[PDB]
């Protein structure tokens, strides 16, 4: 499935109003409002060859607390050029494309902004090639790429998620799957390593990196607390379960997993431990396919990449997903007020008996 | 809503073939074979009332291990007499319209099967009454509906899972919502109680009953073992983990659960408890709609119930779930060798650090 | 270097006597004696097809302590039937080849006797396939191949050390690369897990299990205190200290690794940790080539395998390697009276400052 | 003693092909030999040393240049009879020293090394505090020191001294210290000796005592240069701390006897390159040193086999230089292979520091 577009697209297209109502009122939990966008900005989005998709999460309104509304983007996009080329071209290019669309959501509201998973580099795991598939890592703190995003993160003050591959110098030069989350004011507020190592298949990513001891921390912006989740740690119910005990509120999920049975686990997962730990999960996956010189026993190519971005809501709604051929960027009008009003009438952490599972 | 089918009819009537098997492969993920049941069966599920969908879960041959197939039936119906009627007659009429299913399953292979929660009775706890809608509740080990199910365990050789309202008497006649699974030599094998209760709008079950402080046990049939997860149990993905961890195969969820949000919960948390426990999963929800005599405030009527049963399994395939109006029974071909051999590859429970989490 | 045979019977073979001399006193050390083995023996190792090798190490009388004598067997042996087999028959033919190397060694006073890693299966973790690759895994303590082990320990009442693949069932079915070493008595002393994992080209041996937390156990038997090292432990000099540290005198390192580079450090890791640790250090490798249907990217083959096992003394001895191409036994005349005495004079131990060392 | 180096006897007697075979299992990878210029080697003939040139090959990096250093090891015996006046034995040295010296500079090389206590022959077997303590001078302020600094700033050659530093500020006592200049010719540092060799004729305890100064490694221009001195090549744990301080190029002045130290000579040096990813040099006086006296474990002090060579990260090592003439080997280092083995070869991080060092 590399043609065929994304699914909200197809239904829309083929089945008739009411049908077509009741489906997405199955599927994709409630009808919620689309996010009323600048035109232009529309218009950009055209000129850009990438899709822009907005959607705005409804909440109980609060006489008390006032909504908390945070616009939240989620950029998927390609590799602008083959995976067989110098890695100072290669970067500079991710960085226009990835700085053209940043722009786009700038004019738009955004606050916090995350990409897929290493959008640095492209994905060469499958390899096992140490050169020079490792000469894209650099030191997480004080790298090219950081400094770039910090340089997009001080001048629209919007708090950027950029998952790279941190090159550990300090402590002999090892490389690591770390993902910076810098704040508006472009001082890199952490770097999440990645707790789970997928060793499956065209996934030879153990022979890359080791699981990260950094645990499960929780970055707190401005406008609210943010965790990553890699790509394998998606996986694991356990893992978003310990990312929201510590308070986190949207938990963002870069992954670059291929297609086929991980698609069909795609729409599943994030949803449910959106609905299982009441906080705003993001799934991002990179889009297209990737080429190498050299072939990899589980070929030239590396699989296909369906990407289909979408975020879940505490309430068990998500938006639809983005397209799976097409690079583009998802705008969600969060507010997280509702995260708290579903959490204490589906009181899953207290009727969920800790005592009686964590124990045992 | 109500009048509307089940989504994969509606799919397959709407969008072309291809888009069709794209959805399919999107959405249900595998397109697995058909079962192959017999042709006077599917002509019994005409005359009766009743669809009859069978589906077979395919598995990786293993040169040592021989497949352990076990055919698993899941029945979904509606009560046939309004809910204000004499508890003997509706019981006595639930168990013909559950023993014409069963006949007609017994042709097909089934060794496994399993009914909605609390199949005996109308779901009243909405009303907050305790006269006569606690009147249905008996013994679990000795009741007419316990013995009535023993007399269908013994005689089709096939694991019954029955959810019933346990009267727990000896221990001062307070009700349970207990579900009862006897062996295929009709023993009652054990009685799950409910772990969770859910306290929300109509679902007024916890003026009924408490938490069941029976644990989690999980009941060791000659086919596989089987374990009873409650309605409200289905959300907290804690209660399916250690129901998985305590051995349990194949893990069945008999619930009531009213539509509307919870629809959109259904083909969500059992798929996702399947994947993250590489144990099959059953879903079992009550088709039809139950009205009232008196009102009750969150009306006569108990909302609309979607049905649509369906069994999940652990290679992320689930097998298309049943029609949302007519009530039937799904056949499910698992095949329990692919359980534990996805379970090797997608070592999510080493990869998840218990001591890490869990601590 | 597949054809050419061990190094020494080449140093023989072209050099004079006396250079050669000169030679065997440069590289191996000290000309120890060789072990006076029955001659009927060596006719059987002529008729079975496997090189047989005795040596004795000497050791300084001691007036208070007499001399522990404890004969030392090693067994490398290839794979007699191709990969592509069914696995109950190539475990049998295993299974008799390994013990007609036992009832040879059996008639020539062997204590303690060792096999290459996983030597009930061929090394196929190269391919990253799960089947039918991971089903030669058993539980440890109860499997064909452990009672077929424990059967031969007990009447010929020789230690037995076969390394395996635990398929660990009791927690979630996994496997794990674990060495049961049997008594005597074949009463199961211990299972030593792999704590060390190569993620190394055709070593893809960390999609198959995970490191061994079990530690670094020390089995004593009714001759000696033995440990086992797995094939990746033998680099890190840091797991050959902690094995002595607790008290192991008799440290067996089974691998299976390919060729080449590893073939340079063959005869160079196991001597540094002899030497540095006072304790006898036994090295074991498979020989012979192994052939897939499917290919896999770092072919049809596993590369060649050396073999040349040997033994390194405490005192800097070394007995000289097997044949590079032929199976083989080593029949090794371990004098434990001088692993102390070589301790005490050079207090490697002590002059080496542990607290400045291991506190930073 | 009358036996070459190994490398010349294998050549001289095997064929071709099997040579080659047990080069390749003895020296790792037959490595390119260093392009040095021809009038060298004819100084080489003429001053009575051995030079012998190789490369060490890297994988080029396309964001990291190679960072080539040549490396030079002397490797000298004494000229004069040790029953000499101390004058006289100093100068000679230091003559015989800068003639190699000279024939370095003029093949590119960057960091020099010589054998432990290069300045005075080996003497603690004979136990006697008078005079073989009269050569040990001040570090920082000595004639060997000066001279040397003399040699560094000239040719802008990393100098590595191994002398008997007398620490008179503190109570005129003996250390075993290894003084390394710069290209300046400014004492970068001086590390002492941790380990002292108490057996047999090595009665080096009576002399000195093990030194305080720990692991300290010394920053060049050209990259990070440590001393080991002769016994603690023998632990593990020292070559360990020394590549744990950043260490790159390790030294390894020794001035060990043969006979069971000479078959721990290509083992313990290699070891310590490949369980450390950086490179080592292993260096050891030739020649036979006789006293007057005789001392107890004889007029001679046994034979020393020599054989220097050069242990890199990717387990291959320089062939060992001839164990009686004197000589002098040039190393072509190229320091980007030392990390590229290590991230490929994580011992580091596959070593659980934590599981082990605690």
């Amino acid at each position: 499935g590399a043609e065929w577009k994304s699914l909200e697209e197809c239904l829309e297209k083929h089945l008739p109003l009411p049908d077509l109502q009741e489906v997405k009122r199955v599927l994709y939990g409630k009808e919620l409002r689309k996010l009323d966008l600048p035109r232009e900005a529309f218009e950009a989005a055209s000129r850009e060859d990438f899709e822009l998709q907005g959607y705005a999460f409804e909440a109980a309104e609060e006489q008390l607390r006032r909504p908390r509304i945070v616009h939240v983007g989620l950029v998927q996009n390609r590799i602008p050029l083959p995976a067989n080329a110098p890695v100072a071209e290669q970067v500079s290019a991710l960085h226009r494309r990835i700085k053209a669309i940043v722009e786009v959501a700038a004019m738009c509201g955004v606050n916090i902004i995350c990409f897929q998973e290493a959008w640095t580099m492209p994905f060469a795991f499958c390899t096992r090639e140490k050169l020079p598939w490792t000469e894209f890592a650099e030191s997480a703190e004080d790298g090219p790429t950081t400094r770039f995003c910090q340089k997009l993160a001080k001048n629209h003050d919007m708090v950027v998620v950029s998952p790279i591959l941190e090159r550990d110098s300090e402590h002999g030069d090892v490389l690591w799957n770390t993902a910076v989350v810098i704040s508006n004011s472009g001082a890199v507020l952490g770097k999440t390593r990645k707790n789970h190592i997928p060793r499956v298949g065209d996934f030879n990513e153990s022979t890359y990196y080791m699981e990260g001891n950094l645990g499960h921390p929780v970055f707190q912006t401005q406008f609210g607390r943010i965790a990553v989740n890699i790509c394998y740690g998606r996986h694991h119910p356990l893992n978003w379960l310990m990312y929201s005990i510590n308070g986190a509120e949207i938990i963002f999920n870069p992954s670059a997993t291929i297609g086929a049975l991980s698609e069909s686990l795609w729409p599943i997962e994030a949803r449910n431990a959106a609905i299982a730990n009441h906080c705003f999960t993001c799934a991002i996956n990179r889009v297209g396919t990737e080429h190498f010189p050299n072939e990899f026993t589980s070929h030239q190519d590396f699989g296909y990449f369906y990407g289909s971005s979408y975020v879940a809501a505490p309430d068990s709604s998500r938006t639809p997903g983005l397209s799976r051929s097409r690079d583009g960027l998802l705008v969600a009008k969060l507010d997280l007020n509702l995260c708290q009003q579903v959490n204490d009438v589906w009181n899953f952490k207290m009727t969920g008996r800790y005592e009686m599972y964590a124990r045992e």
